[PDB]
């Protein structure tokens, strides 16, 4: 799984461990082993949400199965809550897109998942 | 609705405003109430398009719906127009990429929009 | 057809040439005009792979048709070669997500290419 965050937030207002955090937090949430676990965190972003540049970010959450209506309403509720407690965004004034992707479609050490 | 644009066309020739008519002009395009509207730009990127390093975007808009035929017809115009006003991009080099996203896969304040 | 690296790995190590380099090999491994390939690389990112911030890399590549079992395999094997070669990425520390857009969902030259 691969989880992307974009945010406004400035880069010296992340936390070291952070990285970390999210691929603990994300292979507990998943069931996958740690190693399977990619995370993506780009600070000092030009964005808005709602016309306002107050704190924001724009996530995405690519797994291949384990993604679904109640299960996406848990990984938000995780997810919100990492940012707001680390990142100090309001879960108001964050988007995540979920992905559901085929193993035929995910390409890894030479080759694919299928 | 989220909109987010790469380019490699350098910062300072980012208008200063131009969060705020992408907004607006997404809100006009897409009937959606502005509140809820995301955009993000990224300029002073490592890209190419057709082998060439001239002014040039990659595009994304997601979603929950308003995606079809003639809409990403009329966005496409509204949105190269815009690029090319304000960042001076040829509307033949940029490529937007349009998602239309289930309720179910977009998160937001801590649950989904199911 | 589009192709994103996102990577941890510097700017300065990024090598002259590579933007070219990819959009050729993407145009021969996708049998379309280079005309058609657009090529972005982001280098410095904070990223993770398997909770290690060893090299690593997570790719987009988006195109009109042409991805599919076989055919991403194949691709994944070009790529991964490429960011091993050029980088110096392990291939076990790349993923690359495929998506088959459909034409009516990819903007263009103020219009998509339905």
């Amino acid at each position: 799984p691969m989880f992307i965050v974009n945010t406004n937030v400035p880069r010296a207002s992340v936390p070291d461990g952070f990285l970390s955090e999210l691929t603990q937090q994300l292979a507990q949430a998943t069931g996958k082993p740690p190693q399977y676990i990619a995370v993506h965190v780009v600070p000092d972003q030009g964005m808005a949400f709602g016309g306002s540049s107050e704190p924001c970010a724009l996530c995405s959450l690519h797994s291949i199965g384990k993604i679904g209506g109640a299960q996406n309403r848990s990984y938000s509720k995780l997810l919100c809550g990492l940012l707001a407690e680390r990142l100090r965004i309001s879960p108001d004034r964050v988007y995540i897109n979920y992905y559901d992707m085929n193993a035929a479609n995910v390409g890894w050490n030479n080759s694919t998942f299928a």
